[PDB]
């Protein structure tokens, strides 16, 4: 008894790490674009209006994380489960997991419905600032169920190869909010609440195609059943150990950027920061194309962990490092040469932008080094190697060797740049040392 997605992670995994690349990239980040699509829609009401929205974003990427890091957990841990055959521990770990998101998500919602207030003041609005936005917040905060939901039902999904049904349902849900945020902010005159409701509306569409697969169709390759439902201490140990190590990266990285933003501002001022803020974001879609390889990297070293086929997986990882190295030469390559285009198009704070892109964007032909290795320690549910491994990068490097260039240094903003690079070059190759110590460990494990 099989399906198509769970064929592919038994197969060549150069096919199914190909294959998987795309839908797994965009069913793991069209959800971002709710809060984009949402302050452009309401920009029509003035810029109070937008800044309201904008003031939720990290409040609702902290949100994601923690649903995602659950989604992944999950993901990785069914991986394994049907690389295994155990076809008992996949249904287990996906029932485990749906109740998690029941606890998680309500959890969210009565712990930052009373303190969503305090937060927002602490970050600087004061008076009518406050209230336009959390009109918004109230919204959304009593849906995060809804979001954890549609993030650990794809997680299992995605745990079976499924991809493209988990992108799929994710997909309808952001493009319906693109139609319905005009309707409800001016047609029905419900304004910036009306923008909430729309996304919460379009991410309960999302739930409902998801659990029509779960519970009403069941095509899938697991099984989802309460009946002799026995809770599991090793199954929760397994899902945790890749789900909330994924959280704390997450959270190490946004630390990180706090710090980098404040460094950038000494530099400085609004104008250093304008321009990291420019040039950190072309950066970040230079490894857009590369994010999905290593999503589907951690279900094929999964699947390859459980078979206990260490050269599977050896061959899985190496690939998608070599396929990424590729591709990441080309984009620096496209960056260094057509900079000075790039930095027009982004500032349609210049001349400052292009010497950015042609300095920070270099470390990009290391980051496949770091990340697959990070994918492949995920696989095996060894998520926090990948945790140690990232605050390595961002909290002692990438922010260390910043802050002694702006401050012992003449560089100035540049110095930042320069940590960056140097930072992440540096973790890259500690990451793909330490993941050949693992590999040889595995070999030998599975030799004796």
């Amino acid at each position: 008894k099989t399906t198509k997605g769970v064929q592919l992670l038994r197969g060549d995994p150069k096919k199914a790490i190909v294959r998987l690349s795309i839908p797994m990239m965009i069913g793991m980040s069209v959800q971002t674009l709710y809060n984009l699509a949402d302050g452009i829609w309401v920009s029509g009401l003035g810029p109070e209006s937008l800044a309201a929205v904008g003031l939720f974003f990290p409040v609702f990427m902290g949100i994601i994380a923690l649903a995602a890091g659950l989604g992944v957990g999950t993901s990785s841990a069914i991986a394994r489960r049907i690389g295994a055959r155990d076809k008992e521990g996949a249904d287990n770990v996906a029932v485990h997991s749906l109740i998690l998101s029941l606890i998680l998500g309500v959890t969210i919602t009565i712990t930052m419905l009373p303190a969503i207030d305090s937060l927002f003041r602490s970050m600087g609005a004061k008076g009518e600032a406050v209230e336009l936005a959390i009109e918004y917040a109230r919204v959304l905060l009593a849906g995060a169920f809804i979001i954890v939901f549609n993030n650990v039902g794809n997680g299992i999904l995605r745990g079976e190869g499924d991809a493209n049904r988990a992108m799929l349902a994710m997909v309808l849900g952001s493009g319906l909010n693109i139609v319905l945020d005009p309707i409800f902010i001016y047609t029905l005159g419900f304004g910036v609440v009306g923008a909430a409701y729309a996304t919460l509306l379009s991410m309960v569409v999302t739930s409902l195609f998801i659990a029509y697969w779960l519970f009403v169709k069941r095509d899938t390759y697991v099984d989802i059943t309460l009946r002799d439902f026995s809770p599991s201490r090793e199954i929760l140990k397994d899902i945790l150990r890749v789900g909330l190590p994924s959280s704390l990266s997450q959270l190490s990285m946004s630390i990180a950027m706090f710090f980098l933003n404040s460094v950038a501002i000494t530099a400085g001022g609004e104008n250093g920061v304008a321009v990291f803020t420019s040039a950190w974001r072309i950066t970040m879609l230079g490894i857009v194309p590369i994010l999905g390889m290593a999503a589907a990297t951690t279900s094929v070293t999964g699947a390859a962990y459980g078979e206990r086929n260490v050269e599977k997986l050896e061959t899985a990882y190496l690939y998608a490092i070599k396929i990424a190295f590729m591709i990441e030469l080309a984009v620096v390559a496209f960056i260094m040469l057509f900079a000075p285009q790039v930095a027009y198009l982004f500032t349609y704070i210049k001349g400052d932008l292009i010497s950015a892109l042609r300095t920070l964007p270099v470390f990009l032909v290391l980051t496949p080094f770091g990340m697959m290795t990070s994918a492949m320690f995920q696989g095996i549910g060894e998520g926090e190697k990948s945790l140690i491994l990232t605050i390595f990068r961002t909290l002692v490097m990438q922010v260390g060797f910043a802050y002694i260039f702006v401050h012992y240094t003449t560089l100035g903003l540049r110095g930042v740049w320069i940590g960056i690079v140097i930072g992440n070059m540096v973790a890259a190759i500690v990451g793909f040392l330490w993941g050949r110590m693992r590999i040889s460990a595995l070999k030998k494990t599975s030799a004796t």
